[PDB]
């Protein structure tokens, strides 16, 4: 049911409808010669769409906009990037040229600039302290604390009980740590516990890469992060 690398042509994007007005978007990308899938989210709000994260680069993001027009046919008016890495912001310029208002926290914008990645235009206020939550239309944005990155945000869709964990949450298939160069390993389990405490009612949990699951993805991620922490 859920799209994988085998089903996605190079530079193409698939959508997966989760609920009334809620989809994930799935793209693929090469990195160090391996191919990775990558997820984002789309949430309807009246006659417009809210986009969470790019599709990991300009080509994929242009394909994402074309796939949204084909399958949904409503305009994307705002986008939020959930951390500063290129799988979340690469493609922001494509969104901006299409008239989308791009958003990220001030931390994400600063880190993207330092890295040389695309920088969302607008700033999301009220998210600088661990445990902060703000409404953003049909979703709630939550800063759980440092984890995969210091700036990582999670997104909850209350009407559908969908928790989008982004790259702070691993799919079950990933049993060893991914890119931890920008991570706070010491804080990552605590940050996950804040997610569990804030959204214990979540039914569908979306990792940044790979297959959705339930709240067991939070325990899974903690297990993997702790095992990496204990590498010897
Ligand atoms: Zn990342
Ligand atoms: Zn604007
Ligand atoms: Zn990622």
């Amino acid at each position: 049911e859920y799209p994988t690398v085998s089903e996605i042509p190079v530079g193409e994007v698939r959508l997966y409808q989760i609920a009334d007005g809620v989809w994930s978007h799935i793209a693929t990308q090469s990195f160090d010669g391996a191919v990775y899938p990558s997820n984002g989210l789309i949430v309807r709000d009246g006659d417009e769409l809210l986009l969470i994260d790019t599709a990991w680069g300009a080509k994929n993001t242009a394909a994402l906009l074309a796939e949204i027009e084909k399958q949904i046919g409503l305009p994307v008016t705002r986008a939020v990037s959930t951390h500063f890495h290129d799988d979340r912001v690469g493609g922001v310029d494509v969104l901006r040229a299409a008239g989308v208002a791009t958003y990220a926290s001030p931390s994400t914008r600063r880190l993207a600039e330092v890295e040389g990645n695309e920088i969302p235009t607008h700033s999301l206020e009220g998210l600088s302290s661990s445990g902060d939550a703000v409404r953003f239309g049909p979703v709630e944005l939550f800063y759980p604390g440092a984890a995969h990155s210091t700036d990582n945000l999670v997104v909850y869709v209350p009407s559908a009980s969908v928790l989008y964990g982004g790259c702070a949450i691993y799919e079950l298939s990933r049993t060893s740590a991914g890119n931890v160069a920008d991570a706070d390993l010491a804080e990552w389990p605590t940050s996950i516990e804040r997610i569990q405490q804030h959204y214990p009612e979540a039914q569908f949990v979306i990792p940044g890469h790979g297959l959705p699951g339930g709240l067991d993805l939070l325990k899974h991620t903690t297990n993997v992060v702790k095992a990496h922490t204990n590498r010897s």
